[PDB]
DNA sequence: GACATGAGTGCC
DNA sequence: GGCACTCATGTC
DNA sequence: GACATGAGTGCC
DNA sequence: GGCACTCATGTC
């Protein structure tokens, strides 16, 4: 139905693949030709379906009737999720070799910063697939079901998780401390304290984010990257990253990662996805 | 040449008129058959042109070239400014009598919460046309002029205004105390402490805004109404409002306005644009 | 055994009566010729007996053996509770007629500021007799009993009240907010945030007490008067004072008392103990 | 004149030797048989003279005419300075061997925590002798001179030092962050943020102190020790202490010192004044 | 991974 | 020796 | 209009 | 009494 453009190349298999691995049961659905999920904008609700058209560099978005009144916001959320704004020539041009193997690489964003915040936290310490298992359990218990599409369930809203029993969340498969962080975040989201759009000063906003309980430097960075689509942040504390930089302290990796400014976020993604990458033999 | 839907009726004449009076020179151009303004998103800049099509109950939005990369967010911005989500059959079905005369009334949004924040402050105490000309100067001294449409100019950014010298601002025609108010608001916007989208607890978010320097209840209320497009706020402290409720105190006015929950914002716009309106014997 | 002298005239009859009305059963014992109570100074505990000998305008202080290692501190405390430093000539000289009927008048201090802090809070709203009873129940439940004096009991320490159960204090016959106030005051004392000795800037100091939950202007002022024995404070908010200045509001009363500076604390006492008094309608 | 008791043994030779090296000209005089200094208790000023009487196991205190109205408070100040409360049999029971060589060791206190805070600061990173002359310059440049005893000047009040030029101080012979410290400390005192008497929670109170500009863990510790006469603190960050524990780290010292709870303050003194002392190699 | 403890650098 | 910046530990 | 004092009013 | 909320009043 609705259509948005993008500049080539765009590696849709990598992107769908990436989203598929972290997908949450009942919320999202990923296949090789499309992406689709439940979506709430205020108290408007429905299902969004995105279908890329490689041929014409266009992404077709479809909205169930419930979302129509806020169609444009729905489109905006989709474009931030798929990084339709990226100009590969600028990025791949600046990263040289690091990006030559997958010039179609994009930054997987989110559809709602609060959700991404809940997602980032649950992803602490555990595996990617394990966090999806956990997020699925949290959603199942606190998310609203779509009347028009019982198969789908909306990601738990800020007000619901805000009014949730720490013990209940703990019971889902996380420490008390973790669940306390989720509830805290929900309140910031209610009060309008959790930036939902990227702030002008990402570094400062991340420092503030770090005062939040349960949110350390890793979480604030990952969240800035996915939740704000901040394009210049590296994850020197990441698990996989520590392995791509065999025997290197976080500050070292961060110093090294500086050669990729102002697109560190993209360099990070290329490293995560370059099987045998290794720092320059210099 | 993008396009969005709206539900009838829609009083464009009224809307364009409201924006027309407040149009800030070089930034926005308002006419009978279209609206157009400079628009910044991150660092993509261009000019937006909105042309209503009463025939097809549709709104045609056209973006220049420096905005196409982020088209979707631009579209979301116009849909918030023009209240496209509004179901008039629902609001009037609730307001009843009060809104029967101008059923096509809509809530004039904003394209960015920071800007709206600046306009709110720069509109304290002074007349409308005044605030416009003043605001136009600020945009003149801090605006990012377009290299594709030099005629137009972007609205100041939080950082371009957070690094502004008060005196220089005051010199434009405003007390110091207020010039400071901007600078502050600018910082808050920089570190993501100024909700850019409507928060869950609109009352709370307003209380927090009231701590800010130069921001009082009237400013917060008005900011929520236009900056967040909050639908259920009334402005009992407003100049014109006090006259519409002769002799009543803020609390009385507020007590009365409770008869229009949850659309007090629409109630307010109808009462505002109804010379000679008066409260009942209730 | 120990002796401390004073300046004639000293109205012991009045001093003992005042303290008599507010005596806390099991903590203090007030007779017509002597005063005595439990006393703790760190881990040093015992009983204190003060016998005033008018003949030789001297005060005789006896100390149980448990307090002997800290005799001086016990002595300084008795001297703060009995205002032995007062120079009746100077005060009565700067007060004139107001302090004619009872020139032996002294400012009733305290033996511990945290205690006086608890008294001030419990003294809120209820009558002197109720405060006394109320305070008595708190003592009975949290106080330390003296092994050599089973009839006596030490006033509750911050360590105990800080750990108290809000509901337990409530059960003693006090609003929850009052018990929470007590628990917060105790935590401050433990932390060192409660000025236990008069600060150089009483105004700043009180304004800082008023941020404490449960403590308002009245309590702060009254705490300063008794707990710091500050000599220049009035209680324009006092009940009995409001009746001594019919029709006048706090500020009016406060503008009137400026005449008596810098001994407003004394003035306050006299106007308090002269049922007839009434201002000089300017 | 006045007499205070003390339990034997009491090493007066040492105590006076301690205070004598740190004596501040014009403020205090120290001799083989007595100690004396200016003293301000509110608006009362004078000279205090302390003369130990080994025969009677007693301390004789003499007050100049201006301190009589607040004699007991003066006596209490002297008791905290000379640690008359100490029961050497208890402290030496615990300490065991460590203090076997000087069973009469006492904790040199202070007569005012503020002064002690100032002293603690001015004595940072310098020599005992230097701090004395440095402090004296400050005393002179901002003190109160006694009319009845011209060669004596009362230590600077919080007010005076609060309103001191942050350069006139650097002048006397100290850095800038050095005069910042004093000036901050002084304001703290004016308002009541600096505990003037030992807090129920020493650790917590010290933490807060460490937030003070210029006040680090060493200062906070030493301040607890002398300004509050806390008896169970230790100074692992002290220069000389490190040498007494060759090599060892500030947490291993702490770990080893734990064996002297709850009299670490005494243990500290013995270790300081026992040169060839070295920990158990065990 | 978040968070408090501890260390050792290293500069005014 | 106050004070900002890291790393290395060790439960949760 | 924001913002201090500053009283009143109504519940804890 | 504490305290949040409410209605002047005066200033910039």
């Amino acid at each position: 139905m609705y259509t948005l453009n993008w500049q080539p190349p765009y590696d849709w298999s990598w992107m769908l693949g990436f989203l598929a691995a972290r997908a949450v049961s009942s919320v999202e659905t990923v296949a090789d030709s499309y992406y689709a999920r439940s979506l709430a904008v205020g108290e408007y609700r429905g299902v969004v379906t995105a279908i890329p058209d490689i041929a014409r560099h266009t992404l077709h978005i479809n909205l169930s009737a419930g979302l129509e009144p806020v169609a444009a916001e729905c489109l905006a959320k989709m474009s931030r999720l798929f990084d339709l704004q990226c100009n590969p020539q600028i990025v791949n041009g600046a990263l040289g070799r690091l990006g030559a193997a997958r010039p179609g690489l994009r930054l997987p964003g989110c559809v709602d910063a609060f959700e991404q915040g809940v997602r980032a936290i649950l992803g602490q310490l555990v595996s990617v697939a394990m966090a999806a298992k956990l997020t699925a359990r949290v959603a199942q218990l606190y998310g609203e079901r779509l009347d028009d599409f019982p198969e789908y369930i909306c990601f738990p809203t800020p007000q619901r998780l805000a009014a949730a029993d720490p013990q209940a969340l703990k019971a889902l498969g996380m420490p008390l401390k973790r669940a306390e962080a989720l509830i805290h975040l929900a309140n910031a989201a209610l009060e309008g304290t959790l930036p939902m759009t990227i702030p002008g000063d990402v570094e400062q906003a991340m420092k503030t984010l770090q005062t939040f309980p349960g949110i350390g430097r890793w979480t604030a960075n990952y969240f800035a990257l996915r939740g704000w689509q901040a394009k210049d942040v590296f994850l020197p504390d990441d698990y996989l990253i520590k392995q791509r930089f065999p025997g290197m302290t976080p500050a070292q990796i961060r110093r090294y990662a500086e050669r990729w400014k102002p697109w560190r976020s993209y360099a990070l993604l290329h490293i995560w996805y370059t099987e045998g990458w290794q720092p320059d033999e210099a």
